[PDB]
């Protein structure tokens, strides 16, 4: 099944597990400070929780949750998603903050793991099995608008010079300079000028794996944006000489699969 909560309720019950942190991704922190702030959390949290029929009347917690949170917070093998989109025109930047986490020393092997959405105050616990992809496509593509696959034809520029001309941009320098800086073919133009600039919806998908004690994680992510034109997406590669090199594709679910269990190829896994 799945749980919807609240971050306060999520962190009480990612302490009753044990965790120190939740995954980074989620931005889900300490709420109190002080003991008194603490007391007055814990009360709270364990009355709404007893309300809401996780906190059983002996005082614990539903096992299937509980066991959820711990996958969260102790994933074997995860990866996480970070949405960035429009601004609420306001001035307020709500966060839309998924992970993907597996947890599998036995097997049920199965690969039954747990979905994380953190938006806003509320956050949403998911059981699932990610064997196949075309569950889990959908999944990280809910926090976008959902446009079709842009249609243009696949290209590419060394992740150094599209993440420089990225902070180029960030720092105050024309679109036109950046573009011209980036020395694209006139037909791959539009496409790269969608992605760097207006809208701006995008999700940033990193791979990580815990080996042992030891947590590895992706030198780069994979990038799913939204233009006015479709969806693009941004899948970096190794080339000959061990350069990083970005590739710009049309967004279909399939590439995005594909690009994924390459992504997660280069852990150790």
């Amino acid at each position: 099944n799945a749980v919807e909560l609240t971050v306060d309720n999520a962190w009480f019950i990612a302490e009753t597990i044990g965790a120190g942190t939740f995954p980074w991704v989620l931005a889900i922190t300490m709420p109190y400070s002080d003991a008194a702030q603490r007391g007055a959390f814990v009360d709270r949290q364990r009355d709404e929780l007893t309300r809401m029929g996780l906190l059983s009347p002996q005082g614990v917690i539903n096992p299937a949750v509980a066991d959820w949170i711990k996958v969260v917070c102790f994933p074997d093998r995860w990866l996480d998603l970070r949405y960035v989109g429009p601004a609420s025109a306001d001035g307020a930047c709500e966060l839309l903050r998924g992970i993907v986490a597996l947890r599998t020393g036995t097997g049920k092997k199965t690969g039954n793991g747990v979905v994380a959405l953190r938006n806003a105050q509320l956050v949403t616990f998911t059981a699932m099995d990610i064997d196949d992809p075309r569950a889990l496509v959908p999944i990280l593509g809910v926090g976008l608008a959902h446009r079709p696959p842009a249609r243009f034809d696949e290209f590419s520029l060394p992740t150094r010079v599209g993440a420089r001309a990225d902070e180029r941009l960030r720092s105050g320098v024309p679109l036109g300079e950046v573009v011209d800086y980036l020395g694209i073919p006139a037909s791959a133009r539009p496409v790269v000028e969608s992605v760097f600039s207006g809208p701006r919806s995008y999700v940033e998908i990193v791979a990580g794996c815990n080996r042992d004690g030891r947590h590895t994680t992706t030198e780069v992510g994979l990038s799913i944006v939204d233009t006015s034109a479709g969806r693009v997406l941004v899948s970096p590669s190794r080339a000959f000489d061990g350069e990083w090199v970005s590739t710009f594709s049309p967004g279909t679910p399939f590439a995005i699969a594909v690009a994924i269990q390459t992504l997660t190829a280069c852990l150790p896994d």
